[PDB]
């Protein structure tokens, strides 16, 4: 599934992730684009073999299993695969948890780069929320 921007941050609403610890919606959505374009089949792989998977690009080097990550976590306790489903369900339940980890969406890489610090509000720009 590739998500449009206001069908994703009503669903990321619906969810809960406006304001949860505090980030605004724009915030979720500014990185979701960077990470995957809002596609839920995005994967890419890491320099240490770990794989990113789904619109929120979690790592399997910590958050999902895939079978082929040795050393790995699985801490929102999920395959890797279920991350690439057309329904978010598992993506935004996974997301709560990581951003709740301390770095707050400094855990989004592309968060921080392209994100933080900017009028991110602009994300969600028209959409009837
Ligand atoms: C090629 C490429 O660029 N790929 C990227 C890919 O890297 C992106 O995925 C992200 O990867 C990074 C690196 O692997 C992940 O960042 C990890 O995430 C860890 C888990 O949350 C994080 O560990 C946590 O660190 C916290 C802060 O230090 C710990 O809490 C603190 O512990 C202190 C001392 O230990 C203690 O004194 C404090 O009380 C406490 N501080 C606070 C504020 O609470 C926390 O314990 C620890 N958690 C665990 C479970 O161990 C690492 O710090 C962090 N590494 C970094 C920043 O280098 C990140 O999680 C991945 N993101 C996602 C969404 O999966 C990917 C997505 O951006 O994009 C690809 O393109």
């Amino acid at each position: 599934k590739v998500f449009g921007r206001c069908e994703l941050a009503a669903a990321m609403k619906r969810h809960g992730l406006d304001n949860y610890r505090g980030y605004s919606l724009g915030n979720w959505v500014c990185a979701a684009k960077f990470q995957s374009n809002f596609n839920t089949q995005a994967t890419n792989r890491n320099t240490d073999g770990s794989t990113d998977y789904g619109i929120l690009q979690i790592n399997s080097r910590w958050w999902c299993n895939d079978g082929r990550t040795p050393g790995s976590r699985n801490l929102c306790n999920i395959p890797c695969s279920a991350l690439l489903s057309s329904d978010i369900t598992a993506s935004v339940n996974c997301a709560k948890k990581i951003v709740s980890d301390g770095n707050g969406m400094n855990a989004w890489v592309a968060w921080r780069n392209r994100c933080k610090g900017t009028d991110v509000q602009a994300w969600i720009r028209g959409c009837r929320l």
